[PDB]
């Protein structure tokens, strides 16, 4: 799969993260991110995708070594960590045909797994609107603990 790049934007308290809501297949909440173009450097793709989806330019704030990266179904997704962004920032997608809404969420309130359906003796996982974000939540919490504590 083609690698994706984006950002985990946190506010000044380190409590809240910025998620964006797409449409259809991307109908839930996730971190801003998208597919790398040919010959495009990871930091440039992250900044482009974030600016397209949020209207906020991270370019002056990217730290090269500060990211969480996951390989899901043999696609690589790397989110640069960008703390300290004020909660009163005006975010506006470029692209309202792609982005429904943009909100801050409390990190401690976000799920770090979906729930099973053990109550119903059925296999699988219950739907959760944070499905696209969830894989990153525990690594994010651990990364923040190590870096700040
Ligand atoms: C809406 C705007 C665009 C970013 C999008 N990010 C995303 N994270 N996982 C996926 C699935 C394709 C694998 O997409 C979700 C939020």
């Amino acid at each position: 799969g083609v690698p994706t790049y984006g950002a985990i934007i946190l506010d000044e308290t380190l409590e809240n993260v910025l998620l964006v809501q797409g449409y259809l297949a991307k109908s839930g909440w996730g971190f801003p991110k998208g597919k790398v173009n040919k010959e495009e450097a990871p930091h440039d793709c992250a900044a482009r995708e974030v600016f397209e989806e949020t209207g906020f330019d991270i370019k002056d704030y990217i730290c090269k070594d500060d990211y969480i990266e996951l390989r899901i179904n043999d696609q690589l997704a790397r989110l640069y960590i960008i703390p300290g962004i004020p909660k009163d920032t005006k975010f506006n997608p470029k692209t309202r045909r792609e982005i429904r809404n943009i909100e801050w969420f409390s990190i401690e309130k976000l799920p770090c797994h979906r729930n099973d359906m053990t109550p119903k003796s059925k296999l699988g996982l219950a739907p959760n609107k944070f499905f696209m974000a969830i894989p990153f939540i525990r690594p994010l919490r651990d990364w923040l603990s190590r870096r700040f504590g």
